């Protein structure tokens, strides 16, 4: 039993590392879908500590704004933009794209070539819901290839790693471990394939 926990919103130096050390205290790999207006020189080391550490990252478009109305020069540049700064302090290149705020259209899957991921989300954006509330809403959902959709960066209280307290213990007492998004696709044999112009939210589709 796999599960993918992935991270939008960051990095940012000071919340990004709170999930980080979480991650580093339960042994647990994850992915970080990140925003390219945020990945700098500033924000360079904690990037690399993801890849340092096993977790895969991937691309949440260099800005917050929704994409599904924009036009393909808009969506081309945001896309490769946020590649551009992953791949100079991370080494890497995103597999994985999460369209902000989960809105979709035809144009953006004809101009994005990455394969789309949505998730079981968790209220985790709101900061009247607590760690405890956040870590029920994920435990409750998840099932055998689920991709959890967090944030590790939003306005506080943020109490998001406090809830991978409870979220990261119950899951592997219940029989599950946890994967990037590469490793899940790996390990369920479905090919990483961004021809495939659906959004997953738990693999297999
Ligand atoms: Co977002």
């Amino acid at each position: 039993k796999l599960v993918a926990l992935t991270f939008d919103d960051g990095p940012d130096n000071v919340l990004t590392a709170r999930v980080l050390d979480k991650l580093d205290k339960y042994n647990v790999k994850a992915t970080f879908m990140v925003v390219g207006q945020r990945v700098n020189d500033s924000t360079a080391a904690i990037i690399r500590r993801m890849v340092n550490s096993g977790h895969e990252i991937g691309n949440h478009s260099w800005s917050y704004s929704g994409m599904a109305n924009m036009s393909p020069d808009q969506i081309r540049k945001s896309i490769a933009d946020t590649n551009a700064v992953i791949q100079k302090y991370a080494g890497t290149t995103p597999k994985f794209f999460r369209p902000p705020n989960l809105e979709t259209s035809p144009t953006l899957f004809n101009n994005v070539d990455l394969v789309f991921v949505g998730g079981l989300t968790a209220n985790d954006w709101i900061p009247s819901t607590t760690a405890e509330q956040r870590a029920a809403a994920v435990i409750n959902g998840v099932r055998d290839g689920t991709i959890i959709l967090l944030h590790d960066v939003q306005p506080e209280p943020h109490p998001t790693p406090e809830a991978l307290d409870i979220i990261i213990p119950t899951l592997k007492s219940r029989g599950y471990e946890f994967v990037t998004l590469t490793e899940l696709f790996t390990l369920k044999g479905v090919p990483i394939d961004p021809s495939v112009k659906r959004m997953y939210n738990s693999v297999p589709l």
